């Protein structure tokens, strides 16, 4: 109930770095006129009579975290001085910054899930959680349920692939918008989190050979006279590479038929007379030959195998 | 050695938010009777004679981070007042909270490793590391060396798949227990970390068609008389889909034999007489026919191919 | 402009834990001689006349975060005492520590991307960001563009596989050097981040059977006289397992030829006369037999299939 018989004077004074110029930092009281001197005198403006001390130049933890001042009191006769230390406290006045605002990269569509796609780095000059950077994916373009599941970002700024890519069935391109925030702190005596400007990552997906070729038509038939000579054109078939970022050349072969030898095919899909034809032998089978054509890409697929497709063609003898 | 000739009076007072009601917050001293007035007067109780100031209502950084008070001194004749600011300091008095305590989801058993399975979010109202949420997987049920390797959790609350699933060979279901803690702070002047209540994630694994069918028996044989007519039942074989979450229908065909044509098989696994049989032709081969039966699932597997199995069957002619 | 008519005396004093022994902690002033007493008296050394109080024993937040002292003033006649609390503030004076400096583990080369390879844990005794551990991969040996893309580390200390392994085509071994730092704090009034001693993780990659066997030579031919008897050696071919961590045994079979039956091959690669040979029948085909040899590993590959390779061999009859 009875008050302490002493007070306590620290050798230091602690100011927050967001203390505005012209605010009162503190009052000097005795225990006459007061002053502040020495190389850091210009941080303060002292009222010599009242002891009122205002901040006269901005504080900044990032450059001058602490400094000394000399305080003086005078009774007219003698000036007594003491040194005082100023601790400047950090506040969340810096943002996370990246060195560029746009990035680009290419990735293979077979990139495995859990692979790092690209890494960004933002730095924030504050200390503590005010300096501790987190990353966020804000938007993915094109925006589909699937594009928003495709990529994810880690605390270190690495973007990881989270689902499988497809140049031909999903998208050849993505643009990700990101930001970086700090993990919060204080500014003007209340919570404050700072965020970066938006940044963009352009991703090109590279088409790899893993889709088989497809014939242009579900049906092909044609007719040929029974006396047609060796090498007569009958018809052209076409199959094309489903990997549209590749469009590998296709070749063809006759893999099977009713009447082996009667027809063959060139690399360019043209089916020709390759033997003596005979309308009379086909009177049982509707005067018709059925022929299986196989289309094969020139290069092997990603698994080191042939990329092929096949189908049957009907040909009318006369 | 000689003491400073001044003291220093700040314009503010800093209290921790866990200061208990009724504790002494501070003493007012001159430089008579003291008072506290203005809209925030009820935070304090002042002893007018001694200057003792107790906290009279709870402090709470989360709602009132700072506020002003008016302090007054009186000598009987005149009342002098000054404003004083109260900075309330954050302490770790909040826990990480999730919006529900149980979650459920389904995933395909072919989900690739490094995929996100499910994401939870906990929030903690404190600021700084006291507010910074970390996640933990506490338990996995069923508990095996393998179930505890299967899933892992990231700092953002995403549960990532770390090993491969199997509906049929591992488990159709998992239940994960999690918690969220903050990254520590101070409460009553010592370190304090806060944790959430337990939360649970129920995972259903979806069976996908990637296991071939299996015959019920390692051996099948039967007997048939040599004069048995076209279509006589001989025996039933059975193969079933190993994907037990699917149980796809199976069909059968005779893929090979000694004596092509003598036997065939129906979709329901029944092997029948499909030709004239002749005991005398088999006197060299133990009066026996061997037959290869192939079972094929009706739907294609995940890789777009036939799910098949085969075996040989012995049949005794008379 | 006119100074406040009171000062404010807190019941506590706050010191940073890096306050050096022998520095002035504070001055006691009245409101005669001063003293400090009670069980924690030895933390301070008081000048009884001047009120100068120096720190007399090291402060340490990690063991004694706060403690009480009794301060006394005497006028000769009576001694008045009050208790004062000392709050010790945490500073970043501890480093992240791991329990060992070297670790080792083995992983299968088919380990999927996004799998955890190994986990380390460092702990740092400080509180707040000064206690919050981050991990870094400093070096990978051997150092190639590819080895530095292979592994990545998460905030929880798990090393994740980021690209595909190969015992035979990349490396059977890696050594990773890591460190752990805290997330910064203050020491002697300025920012300070602490780092661990280096730690090493030795990774053995286990060779799995997923590469086919390869013949030693691109060409083999030999000669045999036309009257050579049943079982005469002609030549030895050799194929070996490309999985050099395995070196599975290989067997051979003749998969095809011009003149079926004339030659066969043993498990040890030796090709022998297996029929009556006849130089005269081969006068059209350059007195030569061409033979396809297939080499097959004894064990199935990781996908449950045969690991095979084939080639043609020419054999001169006389
Ligand atoms: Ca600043
Ligand atoms: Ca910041
Ligand atoms: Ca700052
Ligand atoms: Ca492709
Ligand atoms: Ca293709
Ligand atoms: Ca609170
Ligand atoms: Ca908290
Ligand atoms: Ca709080
Ligand atoms: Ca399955
Ligand atoms: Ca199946
Ligand atoms: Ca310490
Ligand atoms: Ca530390
Ligand atoms: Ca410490
Ligand atoms: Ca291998
Ligand atoms: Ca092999
Ligand atoms: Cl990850």
């Amino acid at each position: 109930n009875s008050p302490p018989s002493f007070g306590v004077n620290m050798t230091l004074v602690t100011l927050p770095e967001d203390l505005p110029v012209g605010a009162v930092a503190f009052w000097l009281v005795a225990t006459l006129t007061y002053g502040i001197s020495g190389p850091n005198a210009s941080y303060f403006s002292v009222n010599a009579n009242t002891g009122e001390v205002k901040l006269a130049s901005p504080l900044d933890f990032e450059t001058v975290p602490f400094f000394k001042i000399t305080i003086s009191t005078s009774d007219g006769l003698n000036i007594r001085t003491a040194e005082m230390q100023v601790i400047v406290e950090d506040r969340n006045d810096n943002i996370p910054v990246f060195l560029n605002t746009e990035f680009s990269t290419s990735i293979n569509e077979t990139l495995p899930v859990g692979s790092v796609v690209f890494s960004v780095l933002a730095e924030d000059k504050d200390t503590g959680t005010a300096g501790l950077v987190q990353y966020f994916i804000e938007k993915v373009i094109p925006s589909t349920a699937n594009s928003n599941n495709l990529f994810r970002i880690l605390e270190n700024g690495s973007i990881v692939l989270n689902d499988t890519l497809s140049y031909n069935n999903k998208s050849a391109f993505y643009q990700l918008e990101l930001k970086a925030c700090d993990s919060g702190g204080i500014l003007d005596n209340k919570p404050k989190t700072q965020c970066s400007q938006p940044v963009f990552v352009s991703i090109s997906v590279i088409d790899e050979p893993d889709l088989d070729p497809r014939f242009i038509r579900e049906f092909y038939s044609a007719s040929v006279a029974e006396d047609a000579t060796l090498g007569t054109s009958v018809l052209t078939v076409e199959a094309v590479d489903s990997d549209k970022g590749i469009n590998d050349i296709v070749t063809y072969s006759v893999s099977n038929s009713t009447r082996p030898g009667w027809f063959d095919i060139r690399e360019d899909g043209v089916i020709f007379v390759n033997g003596s034809l005979d309308r009379e032998q086909l009177l049982l089978e509707n005067e018709e030959v059925q022929i299986q054509v196989t289309a094969t890409e020139k290069n092997l697929n990603i698994y080191g195998q042939e990329a092929k497709a096949s189908m049957w063609v009907t040909i009318r003898v006369t």
